[PDB]
């Protein structure tokens, strides 16, 4: 980190991911009938890791299934719900068996709108998806400094059945640029990962920011180092630059800036010290 | 044949058949509690010969049972199982006795999914369903060019008691139209028949497709045209237009279309020839 | 045709096919060195038309160039690749640019392992032949009734130069036998010409089966023929005995047996009518 | 355990097991060409999990993939080698790219003979299988109380590669019964989990006694009973009877005695302490 930092090789770094990272193509994502499905044109998941509905008129959904062979861990990146993709993203929960929801965004950053409010603010305000015939309910949520968690009670209205979906909220992500200290983004990571939402019997964990590429691949790129540099008789073999390379083989654009490249490797790095 | 097919009268023989297709109540089928149990609107089993599920909740599941009594043979026509009826669908199996479920279908066809992963594809990743305490498992898996036969191990959970059932699943059915040859379709319809599966000894057999009557309608009808001509003096007498009508009485829209009419009078012509 | 399928005379036809057959060296073929190179004993590409590896090592890999000088379209026979020798075959696509690879048989028949899995089934999952320097990626795949269709991408890694390779894997070619009919068959021929892959434009297509003629010898024979006949002002006077000894100057067996030469015959003539 | 060994339940358990147990065919392993391929008539790997050596001639050696999804760790259990399965022995651990190979087994035991010497004994004494074309030599060997550990080097003739392959051979196992001390049983896990030679970046370990299914199968339902005591956000929901019959969907008969069984479960309580 040192000689990076001081001979500023970040962007340089950055740069040669980018010109590295595989290209696959995203035929399905681009359907005409697909757009309004898409929160933005650049951010798309490939054909061959996409996550495919369960239904047979429309299939699609912007979300990718991230393998992690070696580290042993699987993801669902996917973008933050449109007001018209709340019931897919929920649908893909409950057919993928997902057991927690990993949000780093708040539904309004900066001036814009980065995510949907696709998750019931109240207990006595829950949420009916026609579409896919699904309800959403608000069992509690525990609020704290740097994220909040709550215990969802999705319901397949046409099974009845119901499952609890934890909901990590981090919620202090800057505006701009990356946390300062990966303090609390790492305590975050810990929570998600002592909840047992991130183990094997569960479906992948559903991870998304705006886009799902940026902040939901640092998450992803951070604990993938860190079971690797645990999970290796060695304790450095693991080159997170090579890392998050296998990972955008699943989904495109994984850390969108030099900035989040170099905290990623903070992140790792003072992690790896827990 | 060359008559029809040189004076280009499929498509009028087609519409007469639509003409005189019987009309039956499809009232249950149309149940607002039954939408989500139904692939396709415009296909429903008519009441008086519908499959009835033997449970007290919701009985109802689109199949219909097409009794032939002159070709002394009884086929249990249904549509591809959707994500929520996979094991409405195993309950009917396991209660109507059937021995062999025949899937003229692909999973995956012209993009949709035109069917639940309804079986296990996995001999290690056995299927509960839970709503109807079934478990299913993969035995066997005979993978033969234009056609897969798996044998499979079907267990009420109840009662432990277990049965094996064989899966025809023809393959090579194209995306689009009809098969050029109906040579690799009869004789997946001969490989069927020479399992036993076809016996009066077993229930009914299970066949299905998209909505359980375009190739599903082929196969049955072939079979018994085939059955007909076999067994009457007059092999020439065997009107598989009447044979047609006679099956529509019990499953509306058996035949798709003109084309697929043109396949089956082939079929049973060179099937014909045994 | 109906005469020697009348008189029952393929046999025969076959039989001084045989005797005609030309009779060249197999010197290099028959090395101790290359002894595990080849998959047969009593199939080896005759010195002056084998494939040459432009390496020094061993330049030996069980292949042959088939230029036909009438048709004015050369194609390369060879071998379904061994464990050993996928780098050797890639190296071959490579050094001899070739557009389009034809697998005509799957890598399961009869039980047998009749070809190594030279090409990657995942995406994510690229191959790399460190004996040969090459990398492999499979961008897309279509899969259809009768054959699949792969994109995939092959990198010299020493150059970092890439090039797409079109895979036509004809699937249903029966594990006994030959088609009964010979329409999917002239489809993925029609489909493989489509392409642009036997375009004089680009190296000759690789041709490949278990050993390399019999159903690679079927394509072959049928493509050029079908050349001929439409190019030749007298369709009749193509002799499809006279073309296939012709290309078997080139590679020894093409055509393995009576039906297969049956078949040919067939298909050139179905093939004819376009 | 204070239950069982007291109201001495475990040979009930036991059975329960083996009356649980699934069944898959191992028709392959039961062809009459595939006999002296076998050390026991009634210790055969199922078709579908059984490891398929790279061959068109014979595939077949008596050796499964055991994959457990949720402790998310792969072993290939086989029988200790035949003197004529000792190529395929080595080309398996090739192909299949293990990097550790345990044996639990001596070479003899009792006055029988339980497991062929297919490992040199001496540095300058290498092994030649001329039939898988590979070379072994020993480099060095650790020897120790209850266990030794050797650097074996195998190389494939046909590409000059070699790898090195560690050797854990636990050799204190009594002819009788089984160790009254899980103590230096778990040691010798752990010298394997240290080696590395369990981790995914690698193919599966071999693992072997004379069956491959007694021994073998404590050493694996130890190791992965740990695995999940360790994964799991609970301390206990793990129940070792279910994992055997998890594992035993892929290898039959794994754990052949109740005092195997009590002792598998001695292990993994004197285990859970480490
Ligand atoms: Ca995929
Ligand atoms: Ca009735
Ligand atoms: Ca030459
Ligand atoms: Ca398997």
């Amino acid at each position: 980190f040192e000689q990076i930092d001081k001979s500023g090789s970040w962007a340089a770094i950055y740069q040669d991911i980018r010109h590295e990272a595989s290209d696959f193509p995203c035929r399905v994502a681009k359907l005409p009938k697909n757009k309004n499905r898409n929160r933005y044109r650049d951010v798309s998941p490939f054909d061959h890791s996409r996550i495919k509905l369960h239904q047979e008129d429309n299939d699609y959904i912007n979300a990718s299934l991230i393998k992690m062979e070696e580290a042993q861990r699987s993801y669902i990146l996917t973008q933050g719900p449109l007001p018209n993709t709340c019931g897919h993203f929920w649908e893909m929960v409950w057919e993928q068996k997902s057991r927690g929801v990993v949000m780093l965004n708040r539904v309004m950053e900066k001036g814009s709108l980065k995510c949907a409010q696709y998750w019931p603010q109240k207990e006595e305000k829950e949420m009916i998806f026609e579409d896919t015939n699904l309800k959403l309910t608000l069992i509690s949520e525990d609020i704290k400094s740097y994220y909040t968690v709550r215990q969802l009670e999705l319901e397949n209205l046409t099974t009845q059945e119901t499952r609890e979906i934890l909901h990590f909220h981090y919620t202090t992500w800057p505006d701009f640029g990356v946390p300062e200290s990966p303090a609390s983004f790492l305590n975050f990571l810990f929570k998600v990962r002592e909840s047992g939402s991130l183990s094997p019997e569960h479906g992948p964990v559903v991870v998304h920011c705006s886009a799902g590429i940026g902040r939901s691949g640092t998450f992803c790129l951070a604990d993938t180092c860190l079971l690797l540099m645990d999970k290796r008789k060695d304790p450095s073999s693991v080159d997170i630059k090579k890392v998050l390379l296998e990972m955008r083989k699943f989904r495109m654009g994984l850390i969108q800036t030099a900035d989040q490249l170099r905290f990623s490797y903070l992140a790792v790095i003072e992690g790896a010290k827990f």
